[PDB]
């Protein structure tokens, strides 16, 4: 997920320009939803994932908003000690707690069911079960009981007009996610919002802690501490998944870091060459970045420096010469399957061999494995996700980098042999295979390219569609799932607030029961391939001008009305004058266009796919319903306020009341995916809608942690170095902050003064 920001000083023709490109992969139909809401406080318009009542990306005409994933550190695994005698239960303070537990049965279509129980302590849910050391691991997540929350806290954000009210919003949002602010005054902003646990002094992060009570957490830290910038002296905000700020500790998981080596600056790269950008310019931004090889800026130095003494006629030259003279950005042919220049695929080979003649020789198995891949993994299907820099490679590039590099190297990646014999034994490597496949001339190599599929299955791995809606796009391309600009105060026009996006392959899914797809179920397909971009509309006299249709619509609670229009790409605007029947047009408007998807993703975040689909989803049934605490969302949507909570059940009385006249006439109004799959859509509840934010977000988003892996890898690295060498090596592969990380926020400006113990630690 990537955003630039740019300001007043960095701006040219306008105050303030915000580009979001959020990266959730390819989804038909779109991952994203476009939404406009207007009465009860509310005067917004942007899309937003899974259609949640908040706008994740948009605008309310005075100040923008956007978000990427924070990739913080707010996920302790407390290793609980068990009793040999009392089962169910778990040591804590020197007394026997006895364990929560709830008995689910997964019900499966044309199967058998399954039952279970899910165990769950003061720290969180049971996650894993060492018989062997008498262990129950548990999830501890700082966000936990703030789901509900965070969600209001995203909707209400959207109300707010200026930077303290926007941050007062964004200090209720507990997920580890960097949010972003813009405003029509050209101020810019920056909060990597969540909740962070207080730990106790030698708490590593990174590593399991006994759950017996002397490890528990003070509690949470204050929002003073979370990074956060407004107006920089850069006159820019740049992120794509990096560093927050100096100092400041990612993300457990072993795949996840922060250092010298980071995707960010192809960004910050392109923002420091010039000094004014237009928003056409900060749009071509998105068109750079998706072409960009990310590893030929770190490793071509090391490589020319390998080859120098090497003459033409040397075949690992002539492969650095091929990387010397392209540009980095990849290029398809006419034919549609090849790349132009072959330096990806030469990068491919060589950091493959480089990463297993360094990295994975000094890990031992089976860990080796985990720094293996170069980043460039891929099927005919294409990336699921993003390309970025892989760990492996990350690690390599400290090693290169040695004395630059701030990390010590505890074990010499290198195994004693000089740097520059490595990577000219890779390049062999390389050309031995590459060679082989396309023939001893580098200059006719015509390597293949990366293509992109629009999944029928959403990011769970259930249908969200008919297979055969799969679309496929010739060329990958590293952007947002979707992108969105908006631009305050343009010098040209009569408008203060300009703002336009792509939800790709359309706004609507809808599929009629006779095939004939939404007129809105494709047409903007073709708008993303080519780096197009449609206009979005906040007030009333553009949206009535760009209007396809207007409809009127009588609440059933009160006889209320709500008037809902939508635009030429089919784009709902909802006009009502309170908040539950605000959120009622919401949800009509969403079971109208999306009711098939919306349906699988309540199915597939309370784990209730297999009673539809049969066995093939019952072990995902199983792990989704293992991963939460139903009571605790029923809990927290019974304390809101009845505002809050007329948020919630308004959205869900809106799709009921479509679902019902759905339901009343099926053979013109049902999704025809609805008949594909055999079964009935049914009314939601504000469990429903709730679930759907803490399925989709909060569990993809804010719930990483790799702590047992760590602890196993851990053990080994002592097995193999011994006790002191191993911590050491531990510290080398999986560092808990790295100072050269390119950071969001400059170091100029701030730093995280949180500075953690490593002497003495839950690992002695
Ligand atoms: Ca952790």
């Amino acid at each position: 997920s990537n955003m630039w920001v740019i300001g007043k000083n960095k701006a040219q023709d306008a105050k303030a320009i915000m580009v979001n490109g959020p990266q959730f992969g390819w989804y038909v139909p779109a991952y994203t939803y476009g939404i406009g809401l207007h009465g009860a406080g509310y005067d917004v318009t942007g899309n937003t994932p899974f259609a949640y009542p908040g706008i994740v990306f948009g605008h309310n005409g005075t100040i923008s908003w956007g978000s990427t994933a924070g990739g913080g550190d707010d996920v302790d695994i407390f290793a609980e000690k068990l009793s040999a005698e009392k089962p169910g239960y778990y040591q804590h303070n020197g007394e026997w707690v006895k364990m929560l537990s709830r008995k689910e049965t997964i019900a499966v279509k044309d199967g058998q069911p399954e039952t279970f129980t899910v165990w769950r302590t003061l720290h969180g849910n049971v996650i894993w079960t060492d018989t062997a050391t008498q262990t129950a691991y548990a999830k501890a997540r700082a966000w936990d009981g703030k789901e509900v929350a965070s969600l209001l806290a995203w909707t209400h954000q959207m109300k707010a007009k200026n930077w303290p009210e926007w941050t007062q919003q964004a200090a209720k949002q507990a997920l580890t996610i960097n949010w972003y602010y813009a405003d029509v005054n050209g101020n810019i902003g920056y909060v990597h919002t969540g909740a962070y646990p207080d730990r106790q002094p030698g708490h590593d992060p990174r590593l399991p802690v006994p759950g017996t009570g002397k490890w528990d957490w003070k509690g949470l830290l204050s929002f003073d501490l979370n990074p956060k910038v407004y107006n920089p002296q850069s006159g820019y905000i740049a992120n794509w998944n990096n560093s927050p700020q100096k100092d400041y500790p990612a993300s457990d998981s072993f795949p996840f870091l922060w250092g010298g080596a980071d995707r960010v600056t192809e960004i910050d790269t392109i923002l420091d060459k010039q000094p004014r950008f237009t928003a056409d310019q900060a749009w071509d931004v998105i068109r750079q970045t998706s072409r960009r090889d990310l590893n030929l800026r770190l490793f071509l130095p090391a490589l020319k420096d390998a080859t120098a003494n090497l003459a033409e006629n040397d075949p690992r030259r002539q492969l650095v010469d091929k990387l010397a003279s392209w540009d980095g950005e990849n290029l398809v042919n006419d034919d549609g399957k090849t790349y132009q220049q072959p330096g990806s695929a030469i990068l491919d080979a060589w950091l493959t061999s480089m990463l297993k003649r360094t990295v994975v020789a000094a890990v031992p198995a089976p860990f080796g494995k985990w720094y293996s891949a170069s980043g460039y993994e891929t099927t005919p299907d294409g990336p699921t996700g993003s390309l970025n820099i892989s760990v492996g490679a990350k690690i390599l590039y400290e090693a290169l980098q040695g004395d630059k590099s701030p990390i010590p190297q505890a074990v010499d990646l290198f195994g004693g042999k000089p740097q520059q014999e490595v990577i000219l034994a890779a390049l062999d490597d390389a050309w031995q295979t590459l060679s082989k496949r396309y023939g001893n001339d580098v200059d006719s190599w015509k390597t293949p390219a990366m293509a992109l599929t629009w999944r029928a299955n959403n990011f769970f791995g259930v249908p969200q569609a008919a297979a055969k809606e799969a679309r496929p796009q010739a060329e990958y391309q590293n952007r947002g799932t979707e992108n969105d600009m908006i631009v305050f105060s343009p010098t040209s026009g009569n408008r203060p607030v300009l703002a336009w996006d792509v939800v790709a392959p359309g706004q609507s899914g809808f599929i009629a029961p006779d095939g004939k797809k939404d007129k809105h179920y494709d047409d903007q397909l073709k708008m993303y391939e080519s780096f197009g971009r449609k206009s979005l509309w906040l007030t009333p006299q553009d949206v009535d001008e760009h209007q396809e249709s207007q409809e009127v619509l009588q609440v059933q609670l009160d006889q209320g009305e709500v008037k809902i229009v939508r635009d030429e790409y089919g784009m709902p605007h909802i006009y009502a004058d309170d908040t539950y029947r605000l959120f009622y047009g919401y949800g009509y408007v969403v079971a109208q266009d999306r009711l098939f998807q919306m349906e699988m993703a309540r199915r597939s975040t309370q784990g209730t796919v297999s009673e539809v689909l049969g066995k093939a989803f019952v072990s995902f049934d199983k792990d989704i319903r293992q991963n939460y605490w139903p009571d605790s969302i029923r809990a927290q949507i019974a304390s809101l306020s009845a505002e809050d909570k007329s948020i919630l059940q308004g959205y869900a009385d809106g799709m009921n009341a479509w679902i019902d006249k759905v339901n009343a006439s099926p053979d013109k109004l049902l999704p025809q995916q609805f008949s594909t799959f055999g079964f009935k859509p049914k009314h939601w509840e504000p469990f429903d809608v709730a679930m759907i934010f803490v399925g989709t977000m909060a569990n993809r988003w804010s719930d990483s942690t790799s702590e047992i892996d760590n602890l196993a890898l851990l053990t080994a690295l002592k097995d193999k170095y011994g006790k002191q060498q191993g911590m050491a090596v531990f510290n080398q592969l999986k560092w808990l902050v790295n100072p050269s990380a390119p950071t969001t926020i400059a170091a100029r400006e701030s730093a995280y003064p949180l500075k953690f113990d490593l002497q003495n630690t839950q690992t002695a």
